[PDB]
């Protein structure tokens, strides 16, 4: 059965870009919520047994019969394990990632902008994404808990742009978050995605 | 054209149901912000003489290039201007639309009970909703800011399940949100949209 991953840091290691309250909530309600759905979604079938990658991305082929629920709940799980992963008390703008992000948009600065433009556009619930689309870096908004990997792209940087991600500390200034997301950014994780991308 | 209404009470009339503190950013930000980008998309156009209500109902036939931003901005304007007529500090439960509920549900507790679980399990953003379906009441939700309207049923109550309506008092608590709104519901207003139900 699938499983709560434990943060790679305390509750408070993030602020104060994201608050500890946040952090908890979270990580031990909303995250924990799409793991229990998911278990009891896949329970006894075949899909028991799989990586959440490989399920998101087959999630078109999922049995009609779960598919939302593995959709809503699978897709939860990819994109909050892939996000806890992707913050770090120990930034640093540097690697192969933003080597490539410098000489594809200019400058990093550049790069932020439209990453910040485009999120601040996802209207509703969802994730902004830095992805690997034919090995071309692109910039995607996803609704919901929908992933990139259903579509074949591969993400290597998301942020969540769900309410709960960021109403305690930002309320509806959903830019004041996305600008203190750039100091949290695990440019060593973005940079295992990208390299493990097929 | 469009213009922000004014709350019928002041920001703090709802405690502790509602926080003032989201009753004003919600209002003074959030529904402000639909207000401008709507009269932005129909500035020049027939829709700047037209009602909100008429233009939700027909968005189907919104000029294409604008219709998206009518749907999010009309549908958010339309969505809140109901949302503050609908919540009241002096909630009576009693009046036609209540005896109509008594005689379909058996009970106001059972008709809670429906409009609670389709309310908490609408998933992302969005609305929960009585309508006039036929002359008949029904239970919907929509996402995001999708008005039953559009789809000929009309609505008469309803609550934005939105996260910004409920994060900072109840954060992932969706269902003691829901809990509290029966407190501040203006079922006045609700025999008003009712009798008015063409
Ligand atoms: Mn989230
Ligand atoms: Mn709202």
């Amino acid at each position: 059965a699938f499983e709560l991953p434990n943060l790679p840091y305390g509750f408070r290691a993030l602020e104060p870009h994201i608050d500890q309250q946040t952090m908890e909530i979270h990580h031990d309600k909303h995250h924990n919520t799409y793991v229990t759905k998911l278990n009891a979604a896949v329970e006894g079938t075949d899909l028991e047994s799989k990586s959440i990658e490989e399920i998101v991305a087959n999630l078109d082929s999922v049995p009609e019969n779960i598919q939302t629920a593995v959709r809503f709940n699978g897709g939860g799980h990819l994109n909050h394990s892939l996000f806890w992963e992707l913050l770090t008390p120990n930034s640093e703008e540097k690697g192969t990632v933003v080597d490539k992000i410098k000489e594809q948009w200019g400058s990093l600065d550049a790069f932020k902008e439209e990453f910040a433009n485009q999120a601040a556009a996802r209207f509703g619930s969802g994730w902004a994404w830095l992805v690997v689309n034919d090995g071309k870096l692109e910039i995607v908004t996803t609704p919901n808990q929908d992933n990139p990997l259903t579509e074949g792209k591969t993400p290597i940087l998301g942020l969540d742009v769900w309410e709960h991600a960021y109403y305690l500390k930002y309320q509806n200034k959903r830019p004041d978050y996305i600008s203190a997301f750039w100091n949290v950014v695990n440019w060593e994780k973005v940079d295992e995605l990208y390299n493990a991308a097929k």
